[PDB]
């Protein structure tokens, strides 16, 4: 069953890197392939029709599809992909450029694909990787957000925010210009060590001419290391992110759908992001923020999910939605509790 | 004198635009011309060597110097002006696409040619334009700094950050991330206003593809207003600029030469940018940070350039090739504020 049925693709296109997954017309999962960044805001529409094509097409190659047979449908939630011009260019590009690859497109959000993978029924998603979004869609379709801004206006919460936390406590310190609440040490030699220079006059072409948000970004992992072990800087950074995620979400709770906090299980919170393996480092930050922010109001109790497949099996069942067609979709299978509280 | 005597030329890098001075080899301004900006961090080496050959050569052509007769020296005060490998390749390139620009070059800060228009004896300088820097440079020679890390990991006090101070807490009040100190009223519909656009989604592209630091920065004009119409958030924002700036000047006075703080006027600090043509709004927050600080000196003068960082760009563009370019310091800056602590 390759050739007779149509066949859905889903790019999951935030972050570090995008994933495609095409799935058969009966909710199988034919192939999965890794691909390129595909967020516009930083790489532009053109490298962003390039690098979707290319993964697509070694995803192609993988289910053994014809050469020249067209995707049914291709459903790319990316980062960025709420803004109408871009979407408007990014599929005229792709048909242009490249006819054989889809028949129809659906451009949406990455935050949609990852709601998505998981209910039809509306939900909250948390995204912590490069950068960080809260993104909820009630049953009724209305939506709300919080953050979701970008390096340049936000990111709070995020592995960009971690590591430029750290950075920029190192640089204040040493400047007289504010004292560190913990002692720089650790932190400042895991700054030269990672950034593999000798001060801070040899950080600035990172910052600037030879920018990469993933490669900045990844110096969060030192700090991750440091709270491991103990360090007071690393650790409080990483509360002090934990209590930034907890605020995006206690942003959103005034335009939650109360049904959506009733259940054993009571708000359910998906979480997206390669942050949330750190979520031991994050948890007393996290709940700080969500005691202290929550208002005699709403919910008992939350539990956080994380996915078991891609996102971009979300965008496969969004793409196909966009023609007409039900993709069959186990939800029990698609995410899972990893925790719960209960206030009392 | 034009064709017998030697030229030296300084350029001043500054944050939205730069300016080149051309000056006799006995102090006299001969010409003046703007530029492009020339910060390396932001628009690339290739681009800064383009730059610099196109406006000297326009003040070159003011002053009526010969075609292909280079300058003997020429004094590069730019942003980013002490990182090595960007001087070494300024120099580099500039000599080999242009050879008739000038004999010799001198790459240093735009910090150090705004104090070498001033004085020759040592001094403190604090920017505030697009960005913002502190820089002293002692009677010793030795030096030390607060912030001039540029938009990514600082520029507190300067006009980006006031800007960017601006548009953050209007995101983050409409999200309710975190109220925002005062009413956004004002500041928000400015932000449409000056963008143009509908929507903070609309302001996007101006953070990303389309970033431009200059045309960024430019919306502080808009918070410089409010303020003087009375807006309470757009005051709050100068006070708290005021106070960074304030806070860079405490950072560093313990590395400052106490002789430096001896005589009728105190400490001498030179202001230099754009933002300070907004000191009233500034004032109570620098104040109050500089009280404080020097609670945890006896008083200050606030000292504004009369004519252009270039001409100190020029006077050190000749140290390097030995000739002393004479300089009217009294004539070069002037007190506009003076404080004495009780
Ligand atoms: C302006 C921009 O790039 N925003 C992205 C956002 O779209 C994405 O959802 C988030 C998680 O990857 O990272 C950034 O905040
Ligand atoms: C990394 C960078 O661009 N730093 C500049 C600094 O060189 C300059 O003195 C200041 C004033 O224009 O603006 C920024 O801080």
């Amino acid at each position: 069953p390759q050739f007779m049925a149509a066949i859905y693709g889903g790019v999951e296109g935030g972050g570090t890197r995008s994933e495609v997954l095409l799935v058969s017309e009966d909710g199988k999962i034919l192939a999965e392939a890794d691909g390129l960044s595909t967020n516009h805001w930083l790489i532009g529409t053109d490298k962003c029709v390039e690098r979707i094509n290319e993964m697509v097409n070694r995803a192609k190659r993988k289910a053994g599809v014809d050469p020249l047979v067209p995707l049914r449908s291709l459903g790319l939630s990316l980062s960025g992909g709420d803004q109408e011009d871009a979407g408007r260019i990014l599929i005229e590009e792709l048909r242009d450029r490249f006819p054989y690859l889809s028949e129809s497109y659906l451009i949406t959000t990455d935050a949609a694909g990852s709601i998505a993978t998981a209910t039809p029924d509306g939900g909250v998603v948390l995204i912590s990787g490069t950068g960080s979004n809260c993104r909820l869609i009630n049953p009724d379709g209305s939506e709300s957000g919080c953050g979701g801004w970008g390096h340049m206006m936000g990111d709070e919460g995020s592995a960009y925010w971690i590591a430029h936390q750290a950075v920029k406590i190192v640089f204040d310190s040493i400047d007289n210009l504010e004292a560190a609440p913990h002692d720089i040490g650790y932190v400042k030699q895991a700054m030269f060590h990672y950034f593999q220079v000798p001060d801070r006059l040899g950080i600035l072409t990172h910052l600037y001419r030879d920018f990469d948000k993933c490669r900045f970004a990844g110096f969060c992992r030192k700090i991750a290391e440091g709270a491991q072990q103990g360090d007071p800087l690393s650790r409080y950074i990483f509360r002090k992110a934990g209590e930034m995620l907890g605020r995006h979400i206690v942003a959103v709770l005034p335009e939650i759908d109360p049904v959506l906090f009733q259940g054993k299980i009571g708000l359910p919170i998906l979480c997206v992001g390669s942050v949330w393996k750190s979520w031991e480092l994050l948890k007393e930050g996290f709940l700080l923020a969500l005691t202290q922010g929550r208002a005699q109001n709403f919910f008992s109790s939350f539990t956080l999910m994380k996915l078991r497949h891609s996102s971009a099996l979300g965008g496969a069942s969004l793409g196909a939605r966009h023609i007409g067609h039900l993709l069959p979709m186990d939800y029990s299978a698609n995410a899972i509790a990893f925790y719960s509280y209960t206030f009392s």
